[PDB]
């Protein structure tokens, strides 16, 4: 059951290559290229999924499992994720999916992605994460239909909601942003609409097969990663986010492959090595300590109105634009 996560990781690769989704830089299309494509397929998406996750939970099919609240954690792991995804030349998952296109840079910054993760996990940097994981905030919501018990805050158990009614009226007005601005000046056939609509099919058929292998959440990168290392240094079994992680690079590399734009590449100045491992190294140290990255918080989390979620999304963006002055 949990090879389940190989077949959604290999379609989700392909979905990530295709569409070359990278959310970080949907508000520096926009503003400086005049693109708004990724911000469109951004927005899309989110709505779908809110509509689409609250659809399978009220047919039995899943429960959204929101993130827990942890406002130091949230804040400054999230702040510092952002730093090390432009160091890292991050991306949606691109750390990870660029691997099967050919660049030996990610190959790096995954590789102390995946270090500096388990090291904050379980190794030299844990007690950074015991010492935040004391500023948990003791909000919960109980088990129905809708979520798994124990788990964080929404946007809906706070204000003492039905999730049907912001899900619908968050969607309702993120699908009205979408389609109202018509978007600017893009030929791929693989359209912002097309690519949302698998985008969201493919994490709801994640949030059900990760579910049925004992795992109760979505897409997620930063957990499969940790599985992975995990597996190799200990012998421990891999689940269904490990395997996950091998589709998405598995994925990503048919997909380049079958559409001629595999190619084993080199940054054009060596220093850019040394610069994607610090990046991949802040990623693993924020991602851990804000319990998820730009996809288990921003593309799963946000969508559940989990307000960890959002608030990691917000810093997220923060420390993106902070590192890429630095640098820029
Ligand atoms: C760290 C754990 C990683 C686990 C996952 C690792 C396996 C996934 C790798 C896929 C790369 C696929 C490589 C595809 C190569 C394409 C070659 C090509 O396109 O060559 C064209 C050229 O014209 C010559 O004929
Ligand atoms: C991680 C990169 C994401 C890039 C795509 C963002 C799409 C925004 C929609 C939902 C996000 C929910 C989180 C709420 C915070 C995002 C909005 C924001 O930070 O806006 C700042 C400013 O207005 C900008 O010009
Ligand atoms: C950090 C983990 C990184 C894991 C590694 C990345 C995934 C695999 C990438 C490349 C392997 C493919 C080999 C590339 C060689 C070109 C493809 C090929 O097979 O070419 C044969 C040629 O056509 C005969 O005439
Ligand atoms: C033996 C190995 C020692 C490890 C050596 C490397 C340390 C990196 C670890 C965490 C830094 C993560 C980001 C830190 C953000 C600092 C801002 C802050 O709030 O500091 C709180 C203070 O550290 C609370 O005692
Ligand atoms: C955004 C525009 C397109 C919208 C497309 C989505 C269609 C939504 C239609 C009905 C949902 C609201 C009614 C669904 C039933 C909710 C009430 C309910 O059954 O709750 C039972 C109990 O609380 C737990 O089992
Ligand atoms: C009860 C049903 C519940 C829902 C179940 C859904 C099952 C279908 C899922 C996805 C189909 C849509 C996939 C669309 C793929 C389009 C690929 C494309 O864009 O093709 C470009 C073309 O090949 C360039 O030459
Ligand atoms: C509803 C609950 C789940 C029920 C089961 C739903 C299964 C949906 C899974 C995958 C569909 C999308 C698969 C990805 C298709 C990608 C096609 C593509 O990317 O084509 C680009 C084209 O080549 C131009 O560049
Ligand atoms: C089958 C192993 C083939 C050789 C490994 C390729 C090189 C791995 C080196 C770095 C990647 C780090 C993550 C690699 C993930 C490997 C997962 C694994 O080895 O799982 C063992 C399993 O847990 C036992 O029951
Ligand atoms: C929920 C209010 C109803 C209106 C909704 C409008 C649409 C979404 C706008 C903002 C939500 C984003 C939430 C981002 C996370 C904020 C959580 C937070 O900051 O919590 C502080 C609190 O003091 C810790 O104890």
């Amino acid at each position: 059951m949990i090879w389940t996560g190989l077949l959604v990781g290999f379609l989700f690769g392909i979905v990530l290559q295709r569409g070359r989704i990278c959310f970080n830089s949907a508000f520096r299309d926009v503003l400086l290229f005049k693109d708004n494509y990724l911000f469109k397929l951004a927005v899309f998406t989110l709505a779908l999924e809110m509509i689409l996750f609250v659809l399978l939970s009220q047919v039995g099919l899943m429960q959204m499992n929101p993130k827990p609240l942890n406002l130091v954690g949230n804040i400054i792991g999230g702040f510092v994720f952002g730093l090390g995804m432009v160091l890292a030349g991050g991306c949606a998952s691109g750390v990870t999916y660029r691997v099967g296109e050919g660049l030996t840079t990610a190959w790096f910054a995954a590789l102390f992605y995946g270090l500096g993760a388990y090291a904050t996990k379980s190794g030299a940097f844990s007690w950074w994460l015991s010492w935040v994981g004391q500023f948990k905030s003791p909000l919960s919501v109980e088990e129905s239909a809708y979520y798994v018990k124990g788990a964080g805050p929404t946007i809906s158990s706070v204000l003492g909601l039905n999730p049907w009614i912001p899900a619908l009226v968050i969607a309702a007005l993120f699908i009205l942003w979408a389609f109202g601005t018509k978007t600017t000046s893009r030929e791929t056939k693989f359209n912002w609409k097309i690519a949302s609509v698998c985008l969201a099919l493919v994490a709801g058929l994640g949030f059900i097969t990760s579910t049925l292998s004992g795992r109760k959440y979505g897409l997620g990168i930063t957990g499969g990663w940790i599985n992975l290392f995990q597996g190799f240094l200990t012998n421990s079994p891999l689940n269904w986010e490990g395997l996950e992680i091998v589709g998405i690079i598995l994925g990503a590399g048919v997909a380049a492959a079958v559409a001629g734009e595999f190619k084993l590449r080199m940054p054009k100045n060596p220093v850019t090595y040394l610069q994607v491992g610090i990046g991949g190294l802040l990623m693993g140290i924020g991602a851990v300590t804000a319990g998820g990255c730009n996809i288990g918080h921003f593309l799963t989390g946000v969508p559940q109105l989990a307000l960890s979620s959002w608030l990691a999304s917000i810093f997220f963006i923060l420390g993106n634009w902070t590192m890429a002055w630095i640098l820029f």
